[PDB]
């Protein structure tokens, strides 16, 4: 599992960039900035108040659209590097309807699209500009830039990019 995709068949013909743009447009922007944080726009880990096996959040614009990152995600709320998600990211899953996350895993009710085998490490020395911090925080802000750049990294070894279809990426993994 040095990479894999799964997807609702409706997206076979979407480029990765096109699905992510659709996803970001309706997810919106959680607005995780100063003066504006809440219970509502923070997310949560599965397996701890602050560290865990997956981090997940729902859109505060439509209550529904969501993602879940999953690998080995420690955080540092007030710790040495102030407010910076570090660790290990293996998977991103996008879609509608986040449930669970307490004594069960975070699970998406209506999955769209899912990447596994990302192999992306940032250690807590690298702060609020590590890499998993930049991806995840990016996603929390409706900004897929950081995820699309990393994906092109993974995908260009297969002679593809995020501007190729899901069916196409599927073919190149087997
Ligand atoms: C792992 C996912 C998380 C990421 C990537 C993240 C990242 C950030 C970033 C980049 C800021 C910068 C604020 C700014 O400059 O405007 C921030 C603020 C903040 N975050 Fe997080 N955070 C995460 C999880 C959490 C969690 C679980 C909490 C707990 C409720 C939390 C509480 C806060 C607080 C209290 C602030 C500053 C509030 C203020 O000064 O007004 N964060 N976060
Ligand atoms: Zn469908
Ligand atoms: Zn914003
Ligand atoms: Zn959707
Ligand atoms: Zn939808
Ligand atoms: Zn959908
Ligand atoms: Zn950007
Ligand atoms: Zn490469």
């Amino acid at each position: 599992m040095a990479f894999s995709v799964n997807y609702d068949s409706s997206f076979g013909g979407y480029s990765i960039h096109d699905y992510l743009g659709q996803w970001a447009s309706t997810f919106g922007d959680v607005n995780h900035t100063n003066g504006n944080v809440t219970d509502a726009n923070s997310g949560g880990f599965y397996g701890g108040s602050l560290s865990g096996s997956q981090y997940a959040i729902s859109s505060t614009a439509n209550q529904v659209t969501a993602f879940v990152a999953g690998g080995n995600l420690t955080y540092t709320l007030f710790n040495e590097p102030a407010a910076t998600l570090y660790g290990q990211l293996d998977s991103l899953s996008f879609g509608d309807g986040l449930s669970g996350g307490d004594t069960s895993p975070y699970s998406i009710q209506v999955p769209d699209v899912s990447f596994g085998g990302l192999n992306l490490s940032s250690l807590q020395a690298q702060g609020h500009d590590g890499v998993v911090h930049q991806v995840v925080y990016g996603l929390m802000s409706g900004d897929t830039g950081a995820l699309e750049t990393a994906l092109n990294g993974i995908l260009d070894d297969y002679g593809l990019s995020v501007n190729s279809t899901f069916d196409q990426v599927a073919a190149a993994t087997a």
